[PDB]
């Protein structure tokens, strides 16, 4: 590419961003004095595990087809081949949500925007994965420090998503490449915003690995004590990313082939 091409590129990805937004920024702003009581939290710590589980893998299904729409408008993406699109989506729609969750993570107070108010992560407590917890927490804390402005968010997260070390590419040079331009957009910006002050405060890529191994690992533990539950009540799509075997669910085919 070139100076002008690489302009072209980073108004494009701010642009599937922005269109692919779950919640605006401002909306998630404007929510921050409405914040659960201390009712509401023992409410919350008294619902059952497996309801829990429930409720936030439905939630965090719903960020991830938000993920999926982002990829499916971002530059180059649905130029590589169905399995490098499933490999990618696999592999990093949770990364990009856990990113994107920084919006919604207030560090004033330690809350996080969640079924329409504020909590801190005592509001969690039912799940009985207080680790987990806790890193996603301490991850959206560290993000929150770097004062991301949202067009720094869709540019590093297209670059969370198309990452060419994922094992299972078929065209692994043409996401190098992808990958290599995307990192020139996002370079470029920080430079023309004088903001490459950042990039040694970014996470490491095994901070999100670890986050994404542990997920899996809570969860393994959870179908172990609620098989039917997951069976009968966990979205498709997240079955079919996180579980074992659960992606005998084709649902990430048919989202990315519907227009
Ligand atoms: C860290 C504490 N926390 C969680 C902790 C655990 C958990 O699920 C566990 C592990 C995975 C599934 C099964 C059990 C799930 C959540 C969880 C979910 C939400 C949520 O969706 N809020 C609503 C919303 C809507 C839009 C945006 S946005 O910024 O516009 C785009 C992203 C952000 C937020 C907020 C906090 C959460």
């Amino acid at each position: 590419a070139s100076l002008t091409e690489i302009e072209h590129l980073v108004q494009s990805v701010c642009k599937s961003y922005r269109e692919t937004c779950q919640l605006r920024l401002e909306d998630l702003l404007r929510q921050r004095s409405n914040i659960f009581s201390r009712e509401e939290v023992t409410g919350y710590q008294r619902k059952s595990m497996w309801e829990m589980w429930e409720r936030c893998a439905h939630h965090l299904t719903e960020a991830i087809q938000y993920v999926v729409e982002f990829a499916k408008r971002l530059s180059g993406f649905m130029e590589l081949c169905q399995n490098d699109q499933i490999v990618l989506l696999k592999a990093g729609a949770m990364e990009v949500v856990l990113v994107r969750m920084c919006r919604a993570y207030n560090a004033d107070n330690r809350t996080v925007f969640f079924e329409g108010k504020y909590g801190g992560m005592e509001l969690f407590r039912a799940l009985g994965c207080s680790e987990l917890i806790s890193s996603i927490f301490d991850f959206s804390h560290s993000l929150s420090a770097l004062h991301f402005s949202e067009d720094e968010i869709a540019l590093y997260t297209a670059l969370v998503l198309i990452n060419a070390h994922r094992p299972g590419l078929q065209e692994k040079r043409k996401v190098e490449q992808l990958q290599y331009n995307l990192e020139l957009a996002f370079h470029h910006h920080l430079c023309k915003t004088h903001r490459q002050s950042i990039l040694a405060k970014l996470p490491p890529k095994g901070k999100l690995r670890s986050l994404c191994s542990q997920h899996v690992e809570r969860l393994q533990i959870f179908q172990h004590l609620h098989p039917i539950v997951v069976q009968a009540a966990f979205p498709p799509l997240y079955k079919e990313l996180f579980s074992g075997g659960g992606e005998k669910h084709k649902i990430l085919h048919r989202l990315l082939q519907d227009s």
